[PDB]
């Protein structure tokens, strides 16, 4: 992982021109890995904000000239639909060229750009191959007669220690569910929504207003959604799972969950 999967970038990228480097459009920053970014060093690279659908597109805009002012080229896009998809092979080109137009002065015809895909565990790499080589392989992935791609799995960082970038990870879908406490999860995105997108909030579970206590709030959905268990009394780990649900599934609209400066 921290080391295994570390070395298989590290190799990899001696064989790359450019990095196409795969970040959550939600949490732009907080999706981003310290610790590979820092093999990264010098080679080409594309910051890609991937379920831009998902995001809040006035924020994510933000996000870009943010990296975009800091010398990171920048695009937003949806690998599902295929939003931006076609922003990738021109905005590749364009980075290259000097490396490039110098191999063909010197003799060296020109070849098909090589690219890795990177980035944390669910973001979204598999979908963009995919689309990006419209066939279900998802090593060198042909994508025409103009790319190669190389995929790599999700990885995540040691110290990462920040429990803010933990939990936006862990309710983005960034973290297996398995190995975590739900419900704290949940309690982070309610406060999240109450302080950021009280209307959605409301809006979602017919609440006339928000209750003052997050335990109160737990109740309200619970009941609302008919989430019981010992013959009328709250299930909160069903009522967890419906919130979380509700959140990645854009029941509560697009959603940023932080903001550039
Ligand atoms: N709305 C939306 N969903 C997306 C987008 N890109 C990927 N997804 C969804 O996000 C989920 C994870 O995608 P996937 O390609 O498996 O991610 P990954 O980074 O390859 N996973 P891993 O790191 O485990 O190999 C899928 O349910 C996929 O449909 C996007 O642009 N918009
Ligand atoms: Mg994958």
């Amino acid at each position: 992982h921290m080391a295994k999967a570390r070395r298989e970038v590290t190799e990899k990228l001696k064989l790359i021109d450019i990095v196409y480097e795969l970040v959550d459009a939600r949490i732009p920053m907080s999706s981003r890995n310290p610790m590979i970014e820092d093999i990264l060093k010098n080679k080409p690279r594309i910051m890609l904000l991937n379920k831009a659908d998902k995001a809040d597109a006035a924020v994510t805009q933000q996000w870009k000239e943010h990296f975009e002012n800091q010398g990171i080229r920048s695009l937003s896009i949806n690998s599902v639909n295929g939003q931006g998809l076609n922003q990738i092979v021109p905005a590749s080109k364009e980075i290259l060229q000097e490396k490039f137009d110098r191999m063909r002065a010197k003799g060296v015809k020109p070849r098909a750009i090589r690219a890795l895909i990177i980035g944390i565990p669910n973001v979204g790499k598999s979908t963009l191959i995919n689309r990006l080589a419209k066939k279900n392989i998802a090593q060198w992935v042909k994508v025409g007669k103009e790319l190669e791609l190389l995929d790599t799995p999700g990885i995540l960082w040691p110290k990462f220690e920040d429990e803010l970038v933990g939990l936006r990870l862990a309710v983005t879908g960034a973290i297996k569910d398995s190995i975590i406490n739900l419900q704290d999860v949940a309690v982070f995105g309610l406060r999240f929504l109450e302080e950021h997108y009280p209307e959605r909030l409301k809006e979602r579970y017919g609440l006339d207003e928000i209750p003052e206590d997050i335990a109160e709030l737990f109740d309200a959905i619970g009941e609302k959604r008919g989430c019981l268990m010992s013959g009328g009394l709250i299930n909160y780990d069903k009522t967890t799972e419906v919130i979380i649900r509700d959140i990645r599934t854009e029941k509560f609209g697009r959603l940023s969950f932080e903001q550039p400066t």
